[PDB]
């Protein structure tokens, strides 16, 4: 409990960013001469980040590209200001001896050639050093200079390896705080090139903000929040969390651009990462967003990450891309259509390769997202899994330094995780326990599975990895029991013909369900209609998978306890039609399991094809969250849904090694 | 005037009772034979004589001047005879029409073999020895008797002892002549009014042979009733009731008399029994007729019947109208169940499936044939009748049709009943009903006209003809026909036109909407499109919210599979609902989830309906096409219960229009066009008067 009110601590004081102190950032700023050092804080954080290897940089991961370029960047300060050469040169013995990412083949040419205006024994003769300096070039010459005058773009990020440019009309391309594309170091050089004070502005808040020291990024208000947000949304805690959550959610709302979303509010260029994250969660957390905002990265046929700047794509963006086009409407625009098609060949031709790469399991992340498209994405089983995969303190951030993110990829939200998940496997085996005995002393494992507690095993688990909260054990068990129920009935009229030999009066048997004041009376009522449904679909081809999924929802909306207002009439409509879908859903899947007879990959990819297509339109009508149905009578809908198609989608081996992975193999 | 009319059957219906039934000149010269109880010379009843005087035909005969038949004549004729002469009165009358028989006796030859009279047969020869006895000139050697009096022997041989005098049997209606009988064990047997299975002549019969004076009750009961003169069958309670509803109701006037209808419906569902319906109350045999009459009314009606009742009629594989006895079957009583049939739920007892099919095969073999008289009924169309029902089944059968059809098919005041004589039900079979129902009619198609010119008016005014049908003017005029052949009434009209403005706005856009190939390539907006529809501001917000949901359906619906026509049914009924303005005020539970079912069985309905209207003209296979013609009538079933069970919490009104929408689309369906607008024509336009 501790644990939840630190995480909700840390995100109620959100912000600008909780990112790690830049070492190459920090002495470029360093290196501004009073306006009559500048910042002697820079200067004052650089002596104390110096590793014991005399080097500089992310501390828990060696990187070369990083330790090296962030070690004499802190040099070239140090030196160039004769302090402290003590360090100076106990680092430059590090440069000396590893001499064999992002900006990376500009910003050091740069750097070198700065460290030629000092003196400072480097191996500038490394084999190594002429194949990055020919890239200098390489890319220097592909960059069109009146272009980048022109527009925004990516490339204004690394202007301290950038040689004799227009800063009357570059000035004019800044982001909304001043900065050059958030880089300090584009901005220290553009300010040692030009004093506007709006472009100094950015950079002393920076160093206050810090009290001495400056990242490689900044700010980021929303790439951290939408990040934040998709990664407890992953653990699974997102509940703990709904206030503060829905708060800066509707930051992003605020900041919702045609143009998309970039990682920070006020950054005119935007990114596909950013948006189709922002994207996804706007239209998950039920708000109104138009994924037409897309088609600004689609340059004929292909999806780029940046509108413009057709750079190669990196794998990360694509997942989160893959994922936004999962909660396709049917009424958005084709560029959604368009881009899961793209994104998912780019994830299979790379997912038999390790070309995975870009954090901890970037791999399983994503066989998940393609192995289980959203109708059959159980929340808890998509958790469980991402226990196992959230780097926590491991991921690592690819910049022009490698840097962290304290406030998401955290450790404290791992153990707060691995906790309320541990609760749940523990409340849901005392759950099944109880669970066993009700099965056993109802003689109710005469009728159904040929071994019931395979049967009772993932009725049970269906409905505990939908609905899984805390209290909400009353519908839980209602919704195991009353399926129970309909699966022993079904198996007793399959194998008797049907309800015109029904011996019996089997009505009753929702007795077997405990008799509460409030839920039993209505139970009943619904039971028996779902009786009432077998004798009319009895002697036809439709199945009766839809009453039973519809008569699942009944019981959970009756445990739980709300009612659906029916005066009003649009109140009536939603309802009605919801269970329509849900009807008309499952009944297409119970079609499909029978096609699977088993011939005809042609037919089932049509039922496929079309199941996918109802869904959408459910999927609408119970994210909408402006619909006028209560949003959890609308969970529910989708709660049954989705557990049914789990099951129509899984092989029995799949369902129960998650059975186990999810409910007995115990975390912490 | 059309109010008086309608007052006319009102208080007449309120005045219900034993029977408004004929006298019969048999029945009541057979109690004039019956000698006074106080030990005196004059006839019991007096008043039964002073009947017949008043009321010999001209040629001399007795019995039904409106309708000649030779049967008929004979035997009231000379049972005035033996009457009158067996008290030697007014002998000089006696004689005139005693020449009647004489001349006209050798014609009993020619009758049609199919409605002999009740219990001929018996009674006849039994009437010989009563004259042969005062001694009368009469040709007792006919030659077209032997044949009548060898085939009562024969006849009389499924007479046993034992079966006669244990449980009743319709024998005991025609005990008039009948040798060594044990009234001790009889006596156990009759109705519970003290008739002889409901026959007065039988009655006293059994009363000259029995001084059962809780007996006589029952014969002067009628005779007091009837102001002397006595009716070949008394009493009628079930019957009379059974049938002034199905009369009214098919008259399409049964909504003027609501609550009447509901009252003595009430006195059937009270006298419901396990065994089945006879014509009275008090009638230990059941018979079919009734029985399957009162079935489908209370059914019709929202009463919970169970039809199990009519096994009671099944031996082993057939259909009779007795429960001991196998018969011949007549036509009417198989029609009558075969109506029944129609409304069967998928829960019931498989009986009512299984004589749907044997009187659908019965009524075939015989529509086929000269064979379509009755042994029961003698009415103006019978075959008519018989047409509609084994044309158009429950789910096309639209009230107006029905009802504009059956006008032409009442016999009012004409028809006439077979019992033991021929007899008359004045109350039910009269011509104020027909006047009536012309009436209500007529006015229905004043109103119908004027709506059109509206709705002509209205399509043109809103430009929606620029992308109608093909021809939009039968666009128009079906979609308007559809909606008042079934929301017909006075009142309705505000439901009526929104239904057909409704409908062809739908289908206008629907049509346009394929024309381009769905919102993908529309420019337009359409959501605002329903102003065109006229609406009260106290009203226009819901009417919006339906348009707009079913627009949000097409964009789901488009390059998928599965056709709108269930929405465009829901968006209709839903509509429908809101031009009357009920909504389901506040319910329970089940209450939602019933409302819930209902749209999707309509939706349901129409999408299976929509599927083999597309395979119908396009791959055949009769097989395929049963498999889906199946398929639909089956969610008929549920949905007909659905829509009739009187016990549910949604409110009548809004159960019937559901099953307007979808009777309409099915009417559509399984109707060639050509036949379409022959009924668009015999309803609206082809006026009656």
């Amino acid at each position: 409990t501790t644990m939840i009110d630190g995480i909700r601590t840390a995100l109620r004081s959100i912000g600008e960013g909780e990112i790690s102190i830049s070492a190459y950032d920090t002495s470029l700023v360093a290196l501004l001469k009073r306006l009559d050092p500048q910042f002697p804080s820079t200067i004052d954080w650089i002596v104390q980040n110096q590793l014991p290897d005399g080097s500089w940089g992310d501390a828990s991961f060696f990187m070369m590209g990083d330790r090296i370029m962030s070690t004499l960047a802190c040099v070239v300060a140090l030196k160039s200001w004769n302090i402290h050469t003590d360090k100076c040169e106990r680092g430059l013995l590090f440069i000396q001896e590893n001499m064999w990412l992002v900006g990376f083949e500009i910003a050091l040419p740069s750097l070198l050639d700065m460290a030629k205006d000092l003196d400072l024994d480097i191996p500038y003769d490394e084999p190594a050093l002429k194949a990055i300096y020919a890239e200098r070039e390489r890319k220097l010459a592909k960059i069109p200079r009146d272009v980048l005058h022109s527009m925004p773009t990516t490339l204004l990020h690394s202007l301290e390896g950038m040689v004799d440019l227009d800063w009357e009309k570059l000035l004019k391309l800044r982001c909304l705080d001043g900065s050059f594309h958030c880089s300090p170091a584009s901005t220290a050089t553009a300010f040692q090139q030009t004093g506007d004070q709006k472009c100094f502005e950015y950079l002393d808040g920076i160093v206050k903000k810090f009290n001495g020291g400056v990242p490689c990024i900044y700010p980021l208000d929303v790439y951290e929040r939408l990040w934040a947000v998709d990664r407890l949304t992953r653990l699974g805690i997102s509940r703990h969390f709904t206030s503060e959550i829905e708060d800066c959610l509707d930051y992003i709302f605020r900041n919702w651009t045609p143009d998309g979303l970039a990682h920070t509010k006020n950054c005119p260029v935007k990114d596909i990462d950013d948006t189709a994250m922002g994207f996804r969660l706007l239209r998950l957390y039920g708000y109104q967003v138009d994924p037409c905002v897309l088609k600004k990265f689609e340059k004929d046929g292909k999806f780029f990450c940046l509108h413009g700047e057709s750079n190669p794509s990196s794998v990360t963006p694509m997942y989160n891309t893959y994922r936004a086009s999962q909660l396709k409407f049917p009424g958005d625009d084709g560029v959604l259509g368009r881009a899961e098609v793209f994104c998912r060949s780019f994830l299979q031709d790379r997912r038999g390769s390790n070309r995975m790469k870009d954090a901890k399991d970037i791999p399983g992340e994503v066989e998940y997202a393609m192995d289980y498209p959203w109708k059959a994405s159980l929340p808890r089983i998509e958790t469980r899994l991402y226990l196992d995969q959230y780097g926590g303190s491991g991921d690592v951030w690819i910049g022009k330094v490698l840097h962290r993110m304290t406030l998401f990829c955290n450790d404290l939200y791992l153990k707060a995780a691995k906790a309320d998940f541990s609760n749940f496997q523990k409340e849901c085996r005392v759950e099944l326990n109880g669970l066993r005995r009700w099965y056993l002393r109802s003689n109710l494992e005469k009728f159904g599975g040929t071994d019931p507690q395979t049967t009772l095993m993932t009725s049970y688990f269906l409905a505990s990895a939908n609905i899984f909260e805390a209290n909400r054990a009353a519908e839980r068990l209602g919704w195991a029991r009353v399926a129970l129920l309909a699966d022993a009935v079904s198996s007793h009229f399959r194998r008797i013909g049907g309800p015109k030999n029904s011996t019996s009066n089997l009505e009753e048997l929702i007795s077997l369900v405990p008799f509460d004041d409030a839920y039993s009376g209505s139970l009943r009522e619904a039971w028996k209609q779902w009786l009432m449904a077998w004798t009319a679909k009895e002697s036809s081809q439709e199945s009766i998978e839809g009453d039973t999924a519809i008569l699942l929802v009944r019981a959970i909306e009756i445990f739980g306890g709300r009612h659906v207002l029916t005066g009003q009439r649009p109140d009536l409509w939603e309802y009605s039609q919801l269970e329509q879908l849900t009807s008309s859903i499952c009944c297409k899947l119970s079609r499909r399991v029978l096609a699977q007879n088993g011939e005809s990959t042609e037919k089932v990819e049509e039922i496929d094809q079309q199941v996918d297509l109802e869904m959408q339109e459910l999927t609408r009508r119970v994210l909408q969250g402006c619909s006028a149905i209560n949003r959890l009578t609308r969970e529910t809908f989708l709660h049954v849904v989705k557990s049914f198609c789990y099951v129509a989608y899984c092989s029995p081996e799949t369902i129960d090694s998650h059975i186990d992975k999810v409910i007995f193999q115990d975390v912490i």
